[PDB]
């Protein structure tokens, strides 16, 4: 495999939220723009 | 080369369509089929 230079490729952004239980609100300690990418990183295979 | 996982890289939807010439939708088709146009994406090493 061919992989992208930061090992991800395509991200969306992301908040971090914390839980007040069932319901769950934004966390200010986080920042509200992170990328990250659910499952495993772009890859080409040669 | 290099090639994306499933030999195609970015494609658009497509649904069937059947001549009735006049073109009409084909029911028996999926209708958001992956298909890409022209050669597969790839990178070049």
């Amino acid at each position: 495999y061919c992989f992208p230079l930061d090992a991800v490729g395509r991200t969306d952004t992301y908040q971090g939220i914390k839980a007040n239980q069932t319901t769950w609100t934004k966390d200010d300690s986080v920042n509200d723009a992170n990328e990250i990418g659910k499952g495993n990183p772009f890859a080409m295979e040669i």
